[PDB]
């Protein structure tokens, strides 16, 4: 039993909530992809978020970052 969509959503929801941080906002992306990795979400899952916050990432520059 995996519940793979939901705690998908709950990671992105999460990651929306801090990318739109005002102190996280004026940190560096590196910062925050490193940060969103860690909390266990996918390089497809910090690009859907930074594109729900209006700033939008390529997957390979957020794959570039994590490898
Ligand atoms: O899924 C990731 O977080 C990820 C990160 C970096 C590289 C690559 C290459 C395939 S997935 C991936």
């Amino acid at each position: 039993m995996w519940h793979t969509h939901s705690e998908r959503e709950k990671r992105v929801s999460n990651a929306v909530e801090f990318l739109l941080d005002s102190r996280v906002r004026r940190t560096p992306t590196s910062s925050k992809v490193h940060f969103l990795k860690s909390k266990g979400l996918s390089a497809e899952e910090i690009c859907e978020a930074f594109t729900k916050v209006g700033q939008p990432k390529t997957l390979n520059e957020i794959k570039r970052i994590l490898s």
